[PDB]
């Protein structure tokens, strides 16, 4: 028993980070195959970073420009190209450490862990959901670009996201691994707006669910509800409206505690019309929203 | 900016851990250079975990009776021994992926990363502390025991805690490294009382010095405090009484942000008699003591 905010054991993406400098600026690089994936920003100076034409300063830029270090030993660039929002440099060797991968783009309300790193050294793991308006509220620090979002299944690796900026108001943007921003983001240093934020419906079910499980049961009352009557008031509170779709995707939760969705929904509901009253739910004072159905049924059966 | 959760990266962790069997018992072992570590009850059957000789049921067996797997190669085992609640077999081979390592006593209050293991395997790395009263609230199902906590510090892992026991009360329970438990606890399937928690004050500081530092302020009030007064409003809430020593702690974090210690335990005494009034601080609607004031600085630094 026990619930915890879990991240993937980060192993497999510690051995694919390295350090790409370019000019001066020095960000991380994920190092798979024969191939190096960077933000490309990587190529901008301070005076550029507020609108750069990224075509025309990487065409100043030739391969011997990107420096790229794995650990101590320096990697030989032999090609590079733009993507999107990354750049790619072809190197001479093959990571020795490449595990098993996949590039997925994620949707949003999906989780996945982030590896934070620093000159192409880890430095810390955490788990995190993309928000529905597709930023996520990481840890990133200056020199953190280029640290990735992951999740595992077995031996396998599916990258679905790569840091490239923090907004002005603090919450973090990024790309899938062909370079394609999550959101409306730019690689601009600019004002950005991130639109309005819901809390992820589905999740937080999930997580009165894996709360049940555990005996945090207090929430849990004799109403039920409808889904247009749940929706109602879903919409008051800024949560996502709930489908048939996310219904179906709590089934086996639903059944594994007995307790039919519609009535976890008028527990919530109540959650969301009185509030915790000074309770707590899994050591939690608020709703969490960062665990998906998939997430509790792995943490809750023990998936390595 | 942004503030999480953060456990370390667990990549050397991962090498280490591996599968012990003996008779019908699986559990995780820690396999750093010839030997491998595991919770000696991986010798208890169901009939004998309500009250074990462990003594008489070690000498039952023998070196073959202790199946050891990396990954899918077995270890031949060439010596065990007892010491205190963990068991020690030498192996034949030294593990190539030993990282440099520690066997450390944490203190309570002190924070770790834990890697939940199953079958050898990792399932997932999250942080935790060490609670006032040697428990920590973990995620750990059947099977997890002689998963390991740890923190990392450049090239060097400093085991603290391997997982042993979850308590009726749904606490978790374990020794260091050298098989002695935190706290009260025995390796018995017997009622065992944890006794009173409480909330690790310099921990709650330092997150409250993490929140002003990434812009959450609204609780930075124009009072300040004493020692003395701080601790009457400490012991009526069941935190842990400050010391200068826990001043000293969080001399970085008051220097850093200009905000006297004394001042912000005046804050922390104004959250704990009015409470938050539907506010959070860094996503939280409690006040978090998860967070030393050394990883407030490090997750603020950037420390790989
Ligand atoms: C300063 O604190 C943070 C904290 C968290 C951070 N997460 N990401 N970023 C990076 C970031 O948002 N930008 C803005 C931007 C502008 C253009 C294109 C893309 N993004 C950025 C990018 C590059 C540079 C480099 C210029 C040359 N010298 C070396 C730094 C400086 C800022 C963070 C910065
Ligand atoms: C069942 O769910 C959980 C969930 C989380 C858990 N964390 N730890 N433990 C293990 C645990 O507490 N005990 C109690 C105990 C008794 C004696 C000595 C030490 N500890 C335990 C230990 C060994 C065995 C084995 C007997 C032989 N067959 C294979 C299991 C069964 C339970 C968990 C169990």
């Amino acid at each position: 028993s026990g619930f915890r905010k879990m991240a993937f054991p980060s192993g497999k993406v510690e051995g694919c980070m390295v350090q790409v400098t370019c000019g001066t600026t020095t960000l991380n690089g994920l190092w798979l195959d024969d191939v190096v994936y960077c933000p490309r920003h990587v190529i901008c100076t301070s005076e550029d970073m507020l609108n750069p034409n990224y075509e025309d300063l990487l065409i100043r830029k030739s391969n011997h420009n990107f420096l790229v270090q794995a650990g101590n030993v320096q990697l030989r660039v032999i090609g590079h190209s733009m993507q999107n929002c990354v750049l790619k440099l072809k190197v001479d060797t093959a990571n020795p450490k490449t595990p098993k991968y996949k590039f997925v783009r994620i949707q949003p309300g999906q989780t996945f862990s982030v590896l934070a790193c620093y000159n192409g050294s880890p430095s810390g793991v955490y788990q995190c959901a993309m928000r529905p308006n597709f930023t996520i509220k990481g840890s990133f620090l200056n020199g953190s670009c280029g640290s990735v979002g992951f999740n595992i299944d077995y031996d396998c690796v599916s990258f679905c996201y790569m840091h490239h900026m923090e907004l002005p108001t603090g919450v973090h943007a990024g790309t899938d691994l062909e370079g394609n921003f999550y959101g409306p983001f730019v690689d601009r240093q600019t004002a950005q707006a991130a639109g309005t934020d819901t809390t992820i419906t589905v999740n937080v079910l999930a997580w009165l669910y894996a709360a049940v499980i555990n005996g945090d049961r207090w929430f849990l009352n004799r109403f039920t509800t409808t889904l247009n009557d749940f929706n109602l008031v879903a919409m008051k509170y800024n949560y996502e409206p709930l489908t048939q779709d996310h219904v179906d995707i709590l089934g086996p939760l639903s059944a594994q505690t007995g307790i039919a969705v519609l009535d976890m929904c008028a527990s919530l509901k109540e959650l969301l019309q009185n509030g915790m009253n000074g309770r707590t739910i899994l050591g939690s004072a608020l709703l969490e929203d960062e665990f998906t159905p998939f997430d509790v049924v792995r943490q809750c059966s023990g998936v390595t």
